[PDB]
C-alpha cells in the first residue's frame, strides 16, 4: 500500500510478455559451445518451467510440446532457435503473426545496429 | 524502431536492459511462488530447489545471477508451502531493493501484489 503503489497480479498476457523475455534473454547468454553441465541444467530447466509455469493450459501445452520436440541445446543457435519455433507454436494458437527466427537473434541479443 | 524486415506487426525491439530483464524476471519468481501447493509434494520441493538452483546459474545478469547464486547459499529456499515459498522470494527481492536503495517491500502485502489482488 504504502512503500510500493498498489499493482494487481499479472493476468496471462502479462505472465506471458515477461516469460518470453526470459526464455529468450537465456537462450540468447547461452554459449555456443555449452558444457555437458550446461546442456543438462538446460533441458532440466526448460522440463521444471513446463511443470510449474503459473498458467495450467499454457504449461501443459508447453510441457507436451517439448515431450513432443525435445529442447536442441548443443548451441545458442540451436537452443534460440528451438525457443523461436516454440514460441511460434504459440503464436499460432493465438492468431498472432509468425515471426521470422532469422531476427531472433538481433531482437533478444545483439539489437538493431 | 519501425517493422523489422518482412513483417507487419513485431517491431525493432531492442534486447532488454537490465531493468527490463529484471521485473520481467521478478513477474515469473513471485508468479511462479502464487501457484505453488499449499501441500507440495515431495516431488514439487526437490524440483523447486532445483529450478531456483538453475535459474541462479543462467539468469542472463552475470553480477545478477552471482548474487543471488550466493543468496541462495546463505539462505536457503523455503519450500514446504506456498506462504514460505512467497515470504522467501518477497525476503530474496528485498534484498535486491536493498542493494538497489529501492524501498523495502512489506512482505505482509505479497500475497496481494501477486496472488489475491486488493479489492
Ligand atoms: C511457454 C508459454 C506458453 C504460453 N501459452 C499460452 C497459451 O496457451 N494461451 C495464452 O493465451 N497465452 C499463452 N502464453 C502467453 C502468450 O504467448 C503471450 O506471451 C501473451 O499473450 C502476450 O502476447 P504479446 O502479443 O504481448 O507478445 P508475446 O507473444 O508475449 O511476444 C513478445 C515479443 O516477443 C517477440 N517474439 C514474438 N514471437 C517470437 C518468436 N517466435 N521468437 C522470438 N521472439 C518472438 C516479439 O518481439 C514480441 O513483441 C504462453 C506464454 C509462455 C511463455
Ligand atoms: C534474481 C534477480 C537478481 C537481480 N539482481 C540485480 C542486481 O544485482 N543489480 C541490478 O541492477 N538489478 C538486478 N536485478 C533487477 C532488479 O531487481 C529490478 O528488477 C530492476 O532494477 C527494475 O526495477 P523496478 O523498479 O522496475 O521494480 P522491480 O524491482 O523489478 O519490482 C517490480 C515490482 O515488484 C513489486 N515488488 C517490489 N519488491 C518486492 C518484494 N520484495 N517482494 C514482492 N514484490 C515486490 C513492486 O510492485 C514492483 O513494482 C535482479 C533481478 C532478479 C530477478
Amino acid at each position: 500500500s504504502r512503500t510500493y503503489r498498489k499493482v494487481d497480479p499479472p493476468d496471462v498476457e502479462q505472465l506471458g510478455r515477461s516469460s518470453w523475455t526470459l526464455l529468450h534473454s537465456v537462450a540468447a547468454s547461452y554459449p555456443a559451445q555449452p558444457t555437458d553441465q550446461q546442456k543438462g541444467e538446460m533441458k532440466q530447466f526448460l522440463n521444471i518451467f513446463s511443470h510449474i509455469y503459473p498458467c495450467n493450459w499454457c504449461a501443459k501445452d508447453f510441457e507436451k510440446y517439448i515431450r513432443e520436440n525435445a529442447p536442441q541445446v548443443e548451441s545458442r543457435e540451436e537452443l534460440g532457435r528451438w525457443m523461436c519455433e516454440a514460441h511460434n507454436k504459440v503464436n499460432k494458437k493465438l492468431r498472432k503473426p509468425k515471426f521470422d527466427c532469422n531476427f531472433w537473434e538481433k531482437r533478444w541479443k545483439d539489437g538493431w545496429d
